[PDB]
């Protein structure tokens, strides 16, 4: 779905993430939860966090941020051949935690927002378009697996 140049733009900005993956992950989750509070309800560990300030002080939230962006990074680095890396993630988010595709769109938006905020010089208009396409491919392929797994997403 993406050109070689588009994947380069994706992996270029992703390199910036790997220098502070916990900080990025924290900011992504806080953007998600504050922008779409219904998503917070999915997390038994975190839904007690009422405010952005409480979220920022949570070590466990930050650690989960690391887990999320580590998994996403592994998937992005597989470019268009990401099915093997994506498979276990689709499975867990269709069974252990049922996460609607809409919420994956919300976190996609959050990722794009955080990347634009922290690395604008590596995330101009075209790079943002490339990442948008990469995260769309991600959601589309998860959705396809969801259905096989019997989850309407
Ligand atoms: C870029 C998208 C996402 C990625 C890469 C991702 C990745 C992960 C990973 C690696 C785990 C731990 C292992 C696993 O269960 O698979 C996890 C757990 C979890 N995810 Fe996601 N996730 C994403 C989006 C979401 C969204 C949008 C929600 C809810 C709105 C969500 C809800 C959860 C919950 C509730 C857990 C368990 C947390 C815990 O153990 O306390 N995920 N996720």
């Amino acid at each position: 779905g993406l050109s070689d140049g588009e994947w380069q733009q994706v992996l270029n900005v992703w390199g910036k993430v790997e220098a502070d993956i916990a900080g990025h992950g924290q900011e992504v989750l806080i953007r998600l939860f504050t922008g779409h509070p219904e998503t917070l309800e999915k997390f038994k560990k975190f839904k007690h966090l009422k405010t952005e300030a409480e979220m920022k002080a949570s070590e466990k939230l930050k650690k989960h941020g690391t887990v999320v962006l580590t998994a996403l990074g592994g998937i992005l680095k597989k470019k268009g051949h990401h099915e093997a890396k994506l498979k276990p993630l689709a499975q867990s988010h269709a069974t252990k935690h049922k996460i609607p595709i809409k919420y994956l769109e919300f976190i996609s938006d959050a990722i794009i927002h955080v990347l634009h905020s922290k690395h604008p010089g590596d995330f101009g208009a075209d790079a943002q378009g490339a990442m948008t396409k990469a995260l769309e491919l991600f959601r589309n392929d998860i959705a396809a697996k969801y259905k096989e797994l019997g989850f309407q997403g």
